[PDB]
């Protein structure tokens, strides 16, 4: 699909608001995540043995891993649609090393639309979170395709 640039631009001034403290954020979004689809959890070798949001809360790998998360996700929106170079290496590790299904990529962008409508009502009204879904979509269609010609199903 296409964004239109005033919708990248939806997109990017929440994501402003995002890179205050993308620790922060992270914490919030993979608790989600884990909270409303735990299954999703069991694909975390280094992150399974967390039993609640206490623990989830007071892990520094998992605060790390986070940023590291959103940060790569930040890199793709920036590219406005132009991500092929830094869509390769995720896709990879994604299919064939972690294994993760195109569902679980949809429930991730549900856990961060969710994250950012409850932050961020400032940046993150009806308008804006058509754009950001909008740029989950084309992320998640590409990513597809991609896993295919990798030999994932996904
Ligand atoms: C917005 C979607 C996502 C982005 C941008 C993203 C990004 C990343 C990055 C940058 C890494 C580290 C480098 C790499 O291994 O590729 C990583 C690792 C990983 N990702 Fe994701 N990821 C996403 C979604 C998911 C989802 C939904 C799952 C699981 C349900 C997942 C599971 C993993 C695992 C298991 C690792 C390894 C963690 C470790 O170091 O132990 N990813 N991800």
């Amino acid at each position: 699909m296409v964004l239109s640039e005033g919708e990248w631009q939806l997109v990017l001034h929440v994501w402003a608001k995002v890179e205050a403290d993308v620790a922060g954020h992270g914490q919030d979004i993979l608790i989600r995540l884990f909270k409303s689809h735990p299954e999703t959890l069991e694909k975390f070798d280094r992150f399974k043995h967390l039993k609640t949001e206490a623990e989830m809360k007071a892990s520094e790998d998992l605060k790390k891993h986070g940023v590291t998360v959103l940060t790569a996700l930040g890199a793709i929106l920036k590219k406005k649609g132009h991500h092929e170079a830094e869509l390769k290496p995720l896709a990879q590790s994604h299919a064939t090393k972690h294994k993760i299904p195109i569902k679980y990529l949809e429930f991730i962008s549900e856990a961060i639309i969710h994250v950012l409508h409850s932050r961020h009502p400032g940046n993150f009204g009806a308008d804006a979170q058509g754009a950001m879904n909008k740029a989950l979509e084309l992320f998640r269609k590409d990513i597809a395709a991609k896993y295919k010609e990798l030999g994932y199903q996904g």
